[PDB]
């Protein structure tokens, strides 16, 4: 997920950087902006009024790129969120209940061969 | 829920589009704004200061439409969020704890018949 | 919780309304702003840059009122959130009936005594 | 250790209130003079609202040092927000069962060891 997110975060930093470096360099020159910017947009604050709507005055191409990135980041945010919910709830103390029962018996098999030792002790 | 949300998202894109296309076309001409806009307002960023308060300088009709949409979207956001919390939680190796205990005893019954058998095998 | 929240939402709509109606009526004249405003601040959007920081140029009294309201609303938001998590989450005695005469058996084998 | 992150967070909240206060008090006193701003500010930035357009980007016109300080603080606060959030999810999902299955099996055997010493004890025959 973190591996997977640092694909999305990385990929779209290369998408919008290669695209809007010509026109929107304040926001998308290189990663002195695109790494911040995508964090800023992932962080749902003045991302439309500050960035997306202004971008889409020039390029309606970015119509989805923003939207998808955010939809995609909010799907993989959730997955991380719930990725710890499931991981630390309920292999622990049930593989120490065979290590008692596997020689609960074993003990007996060498008692039963020690009764059969004085079963064999008549003849 | 996703089916249900793409009703709300769709319905209110038709509400505000049919309404504010006359006066507020920057935000509500057609779905070149209303699909974004509702996403933008659902995304709790410059949604009041950028949109709602300015809208309600002209139309106090939208007083609820915004609010309801958001209240409704935050109820159906939660439902999706918790919709996965319950679904992926919350009979296995307990039918191999009788297969040890069913001859834990069995063993003994042929030891006890070997105390009863070869104690009589005794003086 | 909903009953409890519509205290907080209501109470602070009466706090900031009775206070800033003199100076900040655009945001806090009556409930044509204070019910919205508190929803707007509860909704963590331009709430500081648009509202709080500007409010506190005049009144440093509101220093907490905003903060507390939000801290309080985020505590009672959580409680609602988790209030549904818990609400919709809806071999033992045959392993003593083997072990209670696993032994018993033995006690009448061990009483195999001269 | 269920509400022990609060101790840990009031380190981060405190530490970075001292970071940015000692730094930007010279240039950005509206936001970072002392804790009449830095305690609020960090709450404001932790609260993901106008934090870039209002604060971070403007700060980084003067100081590109704060490039991380903001980012880290937020990354760090969103990791310790989550931990608190999920810190209550697990804590209130509430028990005898399995410490009474060793109290039978620990003398299931014990019994036997004094039976085996009572087979062995009358082996002198």
């Amino acid at each position: 997920i973190a591996l997977l997110l640092l694909v999305i975060f990385y990929v779209f930093a290369v998408m919008g950087t290669k695209l809007f470096a010509q026109s929107f360099p304040e926001w998308f020159g290189t990663l002195g902006a695109s790494m911040y910017t995508l964090f800023q947009v992932m962080t749902l604050e003045s991302w439309s009024m500050g960035i997306a709507r202004p971008v889409i005055e020039a390029y309606p191409w970015a119509w989805i790129y923003f939207v998808s990135f955010i939809l995609v980041s909010s799907f993989t945010v959730l997955n991380l969120f719930i990725g710890i919910i499931i991981e630390s709830m309920q292999i622990e103390q049930e593989q120490r209940a065979h290590d008692e029962r596997l020689e609960m018996l074993q003990l007996i098999r060498d008692l039963s061969s020690k009764v059969d030792r004085l079963e064999r002790r008549s003849g």
